[PDB]
């Protein structure tokens, strides 16, 4: 399964994205299928104000975590943000641009990591 | 349009991905659409062991030009496996996997 270290990143990460209402906050164990990073956590914001708030109490809470800054990747059109950990990986998106399927389709056969 | 500092990068993981005998090698100008990467680096390999090769070649020259070591990600099998170097990333795929309509219907407004 998924090292230790990386679920409590993801603990710091899922729990930050709660903090501002987030909905679909799920630890995902990426661990049997990559072979870098271990755990995948997705949140959504019902707007673009609350997409940003959980990207930025995210990279806050990793912060004071002290883990270094996320690697970030966005798109300048989209409202989506990617947070590059390493270990973990955080995707934040506005609920109304998720594809569900993609995303089960993608890690349908990943164990959901219960980390409340 | 896309960085001098990557174009240069792509130029030189391209270049690279070439002379280990990669296929299907395209060069993507994706600065229009993201934020952060302004390349993307596609390729080829005929199996597992071939893509194993590419990203060796890649990764090889990218340090010897001065550059950051790559994010690296990959599948667990080797059928793809990425490079994360900020200003471009690389992805190497096994033929049999590489979906060009997917890419299409997303990088496809994009200069190649
Ligand atoms: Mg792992
Ligand atoms: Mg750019
Ligand atoms: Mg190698």
């Amino acid at each position: 399964t998924a090292n230790r270290e990386a679920i409590d990143m993801a603990r710091v990460a899922a729990g930050a994205a709660a903090a501002k209402l987030a909905d679909d906050v799920v630890v995902i164990d990426v661990s049997g299928q990559l072979v870098i990073t271990d755990c995948f956590v997705i949140a959504s914001g019902s707007n673009e104000r609350q997409v940003n708030a959980i990207v930025d109490e995210v990279e806050e809470k990793m912060r004071q975590a002290g883990y270094r800054p996320a690697r970030r990747e966005g798109a300048r059109e989209g409202r989506w943000t990617l947070l590059d950990y390493r270990d973990i990986v955080v995707h934040i998106q506005h609920q109304d641009d998720r594809n569900f399927a993609a995303l089960d389709r993608l890690w349908g056969d990943c164990p959901v990591v219960p980390v409340d």
